[PDB]
């Protein structure tokens, strides 16, 4: 195809693969992306010409755009996401599995001719800092320009990644199509997609095949498909960890930095914590990431984290100058693509929770929206901003260092109205794994439906594991067993969402979570107490710095209470979950569960 002839690499495996894909999908032309600022502008000008992008008032925003999607293509589709390992047991009970030969036959049928009437982009990229010994590289082939521009922000895309591949370097093969072939002469739509959607991962060959969605983690294949699904399977095989964790640098009033990694499920506070503004005099906070952490042991035996991503793909609604000024400042520097937010009368963007009460807006469907009248949200409730990390004012200077940052503490947490204390320190590594493995959160989904349950979401990875959950637990246990336990991060479990009898929050959270992290630091520095309980070490209210905090000590005590009775009721929920994990549940997790049972009596 034209002009693969004119392509800036001698990597023959790449060229072949591009040719084989093009022969199948039959695009009008193939274009290799270089990631320059020039190309970005051209792509964006095209997308504006197509009507997919609206340019935002340049007086208010530097080089920014609003994109609106088809309302059928508005989120990740977990019921259409598949781990297609050779054996169903290697996908495991948390994944949808399909026999790989079966899946290939479905997807090859779907891909045949699917790019008719479009450009096929070949997008090389790097996950992690460019300057690594063996960086993790990929190529995404896509027929969406939206995808290319988003990939440019969310990954290290283009010329530099293509050069790192050399002539025979390995890379992850990622194929994407929106699945909306055009007939000759046919007018295209602003957001092409298909009613048939598949997001498929082949862990053994390290390939991702996506079809039919233009949106988010369905289409930006670095963001979840590579960074967690494929990466988790590589990490399992190569001796490291790919996780759903923010990375936070906390700096004490003396001049000491502590790095923490925290795994909360979506909607449980990762973005807030990752951009924490501490409330205790002299403490500062910087971010390395609010989503993905890749972690590996160094020569000295410590665990080092790196963010593989290069941008933030944040949920917009709720974001404002009070809730997250640092997120706001990042967006204010421009170079941002908003997806599915509302457009103001002066060509700015708005969404629910932002300052102002615009009386009229154009909503994310392109319809007129009116204050105290229009029954639908102006911004889609899961709309996004896509912005460069380098614009974040509290970004840590080590954010682009390939050797990463040494982790002191790993935090697990989710939303629990009852039972789980504000903070608890694990007893050892194995116990740590167990706390992670049984993380519970009170949240449910539209097509889960019912309602008040406690979802189990092991390390915050329920939708993202690239292999059997039991073998993942084992992998965590093994990394601990084979390490020097003095160099290992300590493990904590937090809960910001415990409620009193009248149902208010016992803990105020947000900035004040800096006080919980201070206890954690103090435990690392042998400066704070905590009582041994059935579920781990938990501070008394006296062990915590509440100086300056306008809250009832009775509330804090209640937020910290470990009640044997509540915990006994938790045990059959946990038991059901561990039975679900099935035959690959490790003995180590069952042993911890037996220990927990013994201590609760
Ligand atoms: N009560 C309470 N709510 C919080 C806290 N941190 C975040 N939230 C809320 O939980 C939701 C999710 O926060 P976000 O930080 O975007 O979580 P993410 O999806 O994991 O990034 C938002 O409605 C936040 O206001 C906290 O410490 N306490
Ligand atoms: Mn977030």
């Amino acid at each position: 195809i034209p002009g693969l002839d004119t392509a800036p690499t001698n990597h023959q495996g790449l060229l072949s693969w591009v040719e084989e894909v093009a022969e199948l999908t039959q695009p009008d032309r193939v274009v290799f992306t270089d990631g320059s600022e020039e190309e970005f502008q051209r792509l964006c000008d095209q997308l504006v010409e197509a009507g997919t992008f609206i340019r935002l008032n340049p007086e208010k925003h530097k080089n920014s755009y609003l994109a609106l999607s088809d309302p059928s293509d508005v989120a990740r589709v977990e019921s259409r996401t598949y781990i297609c390992s050779a054996k169903e047991i290697d996908a495991g009970p948390t994944n949808n599995w399909m026999d790989p030969g079966e899946m290939r036959s479905i997807m090859k049928d779907l891909y045949r001719g699917c790019m008719r009437g479009r450009t096929m982009y070949v997008v090389p990229f790097c996950m992690g800092p460019l300057g690594a010994e063996d960086p993790k590289l990929g190529v995404e082939i896509t027929d969406s320009e939206y995808v290319v521009v988003s990939m440019r922000t969310m990954t290290r895309m283009g010329k530099a990644a293509l050069e790192k591949m050399g002539d025979d370097g390995f890379f992850v093969k990622a194929l994407h199509s929106v699945g909306a072939p055009l007939e000759p002469g046919q007018k295209d739509v602003a957001w092409p997609c298909s009613e048939t959607k598949y997001i498929t991962h082949f862990p053994e060959t390290r390939e991702i095949w996506s079809y039919g969605s233009g949106y988010g983690g369905n289409a930006l294949l670095g963001k979840k498909c590579y960074s967690l699904r494929i990466a988790s399977a590589m990490a399992h095989d190569e001796g490291w960890l790919a996780e759903h964790m923010l990375i936070l640098k906390l700096i004490s009033p003396e001049n000491k930095a502590y790095y923490f990694a925290a795994a909360f499920p979506s909607a449980c506070g990762k973005t807030n914590l990752a951009m924490l503004q501490p409330t205790i005099p002299g403490w500062r906070a910087e971010t390395l990431g609010d989503d993905i952490a890749w972690m590996r042991f160094g020569k000295d035996g410590r665990l080092y984290a790196v963010n593989p991503e290069f941008g933030f793909f944040g949920v917009a609604p709720g974001t404002n100058w009070k809730s997250n000024p640092n997120a706001m400042r990042t967006i204010a520097a421009g170079n941002t693509v908003f997806t599915n937010v509302a457009l103001t009368d002066d060509g700015d963007v708005w969404w629910e929770g932002l300052e102002g009460d615009p009386q009229h807006l154009i909503d994310w469907k392109g319809n007129d929206w009116y204050f105290r009248e229009t029954e639908t949200n102006a911004a889609h409730p899961n709309s996004r901003y896509c912005t460069p990390m380098s614009q974040c004012p509290i970004l840590a200077p080590e954010w682009d260092d390939p050797q990463g940052v040494p982790i002191s503490g790993i935090l697990f947490g989710g939303r629990r109205k009852t039972t789980v204390p504000l903070v608890t320190e694990a007893r050892d590594w194995q116990h740590g794994v167990f706390i992670g493995a049984t993380l519970g959160s009170e949240q449910t989904a539209a097509a889960e439906g019912k309602v008040g349950n406690v979802r189990r979401d092991p390390m915050a990875m329920l939708p993202f594991l690239g292999y059997n959950v039991g073998d993942y637990f084992q992998h965590w246990i093994n990394l601990g067993k084979h390490a020097d336990e003095s160099k290992l991060p300590k493990v904590f479990f937090v809960n910001w969402f415990r409620r009193g009898d009248d149902g208010r929050f016992l803990w105020p959270g947000f900035g004040e979570n800096s006080r919980v992290l201070k206890w954690i630091v103090d435990r690392i520095e042998h400066k704070a107490g905590g009582a041994t309980t059935p579920i781990g070490t938990v501070p008394a209210v006296e062990d915590l710095d509440l100086d300056g905090l306008d809250v009832d000590a009775a509330d804090v005590a209640a937020a910290l209470a470990v009640d044997a009775d509540e915990w006994r009721q938790e045990l059959p929920l946990i038991e059901e979950w561990l039975q679900f994990v099935g035959e690959k549940l490790p003995t180590g997790v069952k042993d911890e569960f037996d220990a927990l049972k013994e201590r609760l009596g």
